[PDB]
């Protein structure tokens, strides 16, 4: 599978500039979307936080005092309506959801017995939110007038974060690939080729069309469908709008309100 280098060729957004890198990067990012079928861009001193938060996230897995089991999804409380946030045992991950991270109590116990981890996971969170959020501000943008705005819940959007770890998309709106520890992960492009981007190491993040969006264009942008091909850790925000909210297509131009909510879209 063909290499395909993204540092120095996408669009520079910095940390402390997000909305106006972005708003500068809107044109390239909406070819990289046409072109390709997913979105990339470089964030200067993302990688060296994201590689922070995952050592600490693979020493928190070797601990056993206060395990990170004693926060398997089952034991942490969990919204009403919502996703599950926690810890998911084996290969093994953790959700970190926004609500978690406003401890909701309880649901930030993880975060307090893991600080460390627990701090930088909060620091990627809100930095990752903020770039997913304008990567769907443009998304929108490539849409008929009349679309709404995604409207991006920070409680239900959540951080994943994987220990050690076939063809699939993302199910929510849409997905920011981190910079894993390791190469390997890999996407389709338009022509049905497979191409493997150099992302480890670097402070690049991809921006991947997940199958809310695809529902929501109605067909417009097809999920951006990837694997991992292995010879490890990695983590990914996934983005999805309020559970309880009615869903919505673009249907030939026209809005088109249905009567499934979001929540029911997964399920
Ligand atoms: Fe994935």
């Amino acid at each position: 599978v063909p290499l395909m280098e993204l540092s120095g060729r996408a669009p520079v957004v910095r940390l402390h500039d997000i909305e106006a890198d972005m708003a500068a990067a809107t044109d390239a990012i909406r070819s990289q979307l046409t072109g390709w079928g997913f979105m990339a861009a470089e964030v200067p001193g993302i990688g060296e936080r994201v590689e922070a938060m995952m050592n600490e996230f693979a020493a928190a897995c070797r601990a056993t005092g206060p395990s990170l089991s004693d926060y398997a999804y089952d034991v942490v409380p969990q919204l009403a309506v919502g996703g599950t946030h926690g810890f998911f045992p084996y290969k093994e991950f953790i959700h970190v959801s926004g609500a978690m991270i406003g401890d909701q109590p309880g649901a930030g116990d993880v975060l307090r017995a893991f600080p460390a981890f627990g701090t930088r996971a909060a620091e990627v969170f809100d930095i990752a939110f903020r770039l997913i959020s304008l990567f769907g501000e443009v998304v929108r943008g490539m849409m008929p007038p009349g679309t709404p705005e995604l409207d991006l819940s920070h409680d239900a959007t959540n951080l994943r974060v994987i220990h050690y770890r076939h063809e699939h998309s993302e199910i929510q709106m849409l997905g920011l690939q981190l910079p894993p520890s390791d190469q390997g992960l890999q996407y389709v492009l338009h022509d049905g080729t497979w191409v493997e981007p150099v992302i480890a190491g670097t402070d690049v993040v991809l921006c991947n069309i997940g199958r809310m969006l695809t529902s929501a264009s109605d067909g417009r942008f097809r999920p951006s469908t990837h694997r991992v091909h292995t010879k490890r850790l990695s983590s990914v925000l996934f983005a999805y709008p309020q559970h309880k909210a009615r869903q919505w297509k673009m249907v030939d131009g026209e809005l088109m309100s249905l009567n499934a909510t979001w929540g029911d879209f997964i399920d």
